[PDB]
């Protein structure tokens, strides 16, 4: 119970600019710890935005760059952290990608519109506060039939 | 003689923000080729700004992080490329650090003031066009007696 405060702001540097995000550690302590420890350790450095769907979201955080990889800082998938106060109810929410209940690893996505059909299915754990235009820039790049950008867009590093 | 155009703009992402720089490939083709090839290949990723002197300049580009390391893309130090039209005559010029004539490797610095005593001793090969305030931010961090920041400031990546 004596511990250290979780980070609640990060700056994600990407190929197309910087995305500043606020996080919700009080509501989502496991999800924020997983994310910020990965950030601090460079886990996300050079990861692709491997799945980009205009009018929906951009998804990243896979070391394999194709949706099949990544792990939590605990080496095991971990639980969802849903809250009624945290909804995909505005654009640029930060949420965990997954493969069904309690399968959280490292992959995450940022929406470009409200996505209420993801409520109580994906952990909402932050939102973009600066660089929304960079999210929109990534959102519009040309992609192949599997929604993968022709030209790589990468996380360069996420600070704090 | 048939070749490919050298890049003439880069975006250097750092711990404290992004520094956009224009380069002078027509005047300094070897220096710009060395720099931009290192950039594209990630050579400078995670390099410290290991020498920061307020009111003067910030220096980086050493894999060893202490001034003793780094190499050109040719594995040998290469020649100075001086021109009378390129001077340290305004703040935020981009130049090669070195250890005497024709000892260029990978390390470079950005000035925060005009530094005319470096003219015809260091290759001037670009200048900052956006993010001057980030240069000034790095310039003012607390340093030890050897001008090394107490808190690491890093190049994260330099695009194009
Ligand atoms: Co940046
Ligand atoms: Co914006
Ligand atoms: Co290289």
């Amino acid at each position: 119970s004596a511990t250290t405060s979780l980070p609640e702001n990060v700056i994600m540097h990407t190929t197309l600019g910087d995305i500043h995000m606020k996080l919700y550690p009080e509501e989502c302590p496991k999800t924020v710890e997983n994310f910020t420890t990965h950030c601090r350790n460079g886990y996300y450095d050079n990861h692709l935005f491997h799945r980009v769907i205009r009018g929906f979201m951009i998804q990243t955080g896979d070391p394999l760059g194709d949706g099949t990889g990544g792990q939590s800082i605990w080496g095991r998938e971990f639980e969802d952290e849903f809250h009624k106060s945290l909804r995909h109810d505005r654009p640029f929410t930060l949420s965990m990608a997954n493969a069904g209940p309690n399968t959280n690893g490292s992959q995450f996505f940022i929406t470009t519109v409200a996505t209420p059909w993801l409520d109580n299915k994906h952990t909402v754990f932050g939102r973009v506060v600066k660089g929304m235009d960079v999210v929109q820039g990534i959102e519009k790049v040309k992609t192949d039939k599997n929604d993968r950008p022709y030209q790589d867009v990468k996380i360069l590093n996420v600070t704090v």
